[PDB]
């Protein structure tokens, strides 16, 4: 949706978005920390995991038609 433009906007990343290994949000996930390029996901939830952004970063995707980033700091394996 129009949300894709929001993600692609900052995620000008040109790749093959495909949830290959959907990881589960660890209760120790980010619940307070929220960034413009971050997702408002909650700890203890499950979302689709895309490809690794840089080295230790997994981009989650929601059927909501919007994407979000997650730092390895607070995320599942």
């Amino acid at each position: 949706e129009k949300e894709e433009k929001d993600f692609r906007k900052k995620f000008k990343y040109d790749g093959e978005i495909r949830v290959l290994y959907s990881t589960k949000v660890t209760t120790s996930i980010t619940s307070k920390k929220w960034g413009t390029r971050d997702l408002q996901v909650k700890p203890g939830e499950s979302l689709e995991v895309i490809q690794t952004t840089d080295d230790t970063k997994v981009l989650c995707r929601n059927e909501e038609g919007k994407y979000g980033y997650v730092l390895r700091s607070y995320l599942a394996d």
